[PDB]
DNA sequence: GACGCTATAAAAGGAG
DNA sequence: TCCTTTTATAGCGTCC
């Protein structure tokens, strides 16, 4: 089976191949946020979101644009940005 | 128009 | 496999 682990909430019913990913997903239903920022004590649903968040404190911007070389704290922001060099206003 | 930021999904790494 | 960590995608909010 491609994606064995199914979500128990009948409304959702999203599928995952890895069990961790299902557990992480069920958390959006339970509202459990096990990842805590040790600076402001805010809780996050994922390690990824906590890590992206820690950068807002440290000011680190590890994502650079290939075209203009401008820096960004997150991958999405960087990727979405790159698309402005391909069009006008 | 742009982008800072959180959410969420999906994949991958590593150890036993 | 279980658990950790990384990579990809979707909006919201706000200032310009
Ligand atoms: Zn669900
Ligand atoms: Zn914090
Ligand atoms: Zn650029």
């Amino acid at each position: 089976m491609e994606r064995p682990y199914a979500c128990p909430v009948e409304s959702c019913d999203r599928r995952f191949s890895q069990k961790t990913n299902l557990d992480t997903h069920i958390r959006i239903h339970t509202g459990q946020k096990p990842f805590q920022c040790r600076i402001c004590m805010r809780n996050f649903s994922q390690q990824a979101s906590l890590n992206a968040h820690i950068r807002t404190h440290t000011g680190e911007k590890p994502f650079a644009c290939d075209i203009c070389g401008r820096k960004f704290a997150t991958l999405h922001t960087r990727t979405r940005h790159t698309k402005i060099h391909l069009r006008q206003k």
